[PDB]
């Protein structure tokens, strides 16, 4: 499978890009300061051409951060750069939705 | 469960596991953008009250080159999200395109 490792440590392991464009994997968060570290929480999402989507639902068989995440970005020079939103269950706000940019690179 | 914006796009929910994966088409009837009226394929999570989904902004009608993800929360009988629209080809972060979409049921 397809490794891609981002500046705070965290990985996306890609699986699958079926011919529709629809991507399946999972990811490591190893953000400082974040909990759900270093266990594997499924991915969904889509590439078209160098353009790519995907989401993480913070949830697996020993750890939930009550949460999830979009990335949205695109693949130039060897590098996905992304920009997050994550939104946590109970939100009454858009502005409790955190954010940031993650630049991916292959590992 | 079908849920339109302020705009008039509706998102069809045809189910969410229960891991919380979520599954559907999206018809974008948001006026000054191209691939509106024909189904786009969803894929998302739902975790509680919070929700992502994204749309492939291509199929056999009409292609876009691009690609939405979603991210907000059920409160209040509604989704309130912010979106994030990337193309195919960027090369800057200034490239991607961004606003609000507060999304009721129909």
């Amino acid at each position: 499978l397809s490794a891609w490792t981002n500046q705070s440590g965290s990985t996306l392991y890609i699986q699958s890009v079926d011919p529709s464009g629809s991507l399946s994997g999972y990811y490591i968060n190893r953000a400082a300061g974040y909990g759900c570290q270093n266990t594997p929480y499924p991915v969904t999402g889509w590439v078209y051409g160098t353009a790519i989507t995907f989401t993480v639902l913070w949830e697996n068989a020993t750890e939930s951060c009550n949460s999830i995440t979009a990335w949205t970005g695109f693949y130039y020079q060897g590098q996905i750069t992304t920009l997050w939103q994550l939104v946590i269950n109970g939100s009454t706000s858009t502005g409790q939705i955190i954010s940031g940019e993650d630049i991916f690179k292959p590992s």
